[PDB]
């Protein structure tokens, strides 16, 4: 069975919209999200359309784009340093699970190699 996926919205959580997280949205999340490897990345490991009951198993904190998707198109964040966490969980749960020079790995790590590249530009508060 699938877990539920991480929480997306909660109103008792505090949230802010600031400029940083802004950037997250209109410009990391969007560059990634239209990469061409970013498909397997658009939504929760779905282990049983996969037939791969130890994923969850072995990840134990899922992160996902759709999910963050989700989180900085509702202000789900506090601050951007939430949203690049989810960012790395996503990234380290794939080199976990999978094998190194695995097709999802070199994946992967296109997709982090640009997340790189636009979080060291990351704005200042503003
Ligand atoms: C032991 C074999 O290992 C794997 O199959 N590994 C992984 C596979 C896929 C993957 C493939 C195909 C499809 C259709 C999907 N779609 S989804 C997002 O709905 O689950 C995902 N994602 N993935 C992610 C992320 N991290 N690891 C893997």
């Amino acid at each position: 069975m699938n877990p539920p996926p991480p929480e997306t919205s909660n109103p008792n959580k505090p949230k802010r919209q600031t400029n940083q997280l802004q950037y997250l949205l209109r410009v990391v999340l969007k560059t990634l999200w239209k990469h061409q490897f970013a498909w397997p990345f658009q939504q929760p490991v779905d282990a049983v359309k996969l037939n791969l009951p130890d994923y969850y198993k072995i990840i134990k904190t899922p992160m996902d784009m759709g999910t963050i998707k989700k989180r900085l198109e509702n202000n789900y964040y506090w601050n951007a340093q939430e949203c690049i966490q989810d960012f790395n969980t996503m990234f380290t749960n794939c080199y976990i699970y999978n094998k190194p020079g695995d097709d999802i790995v070199l994946m992967a790590e296109a997709l982090e190699k640009l997340f790189l590249q636009k979080i060291n530009e990351l704005p200042t508060e503003e």
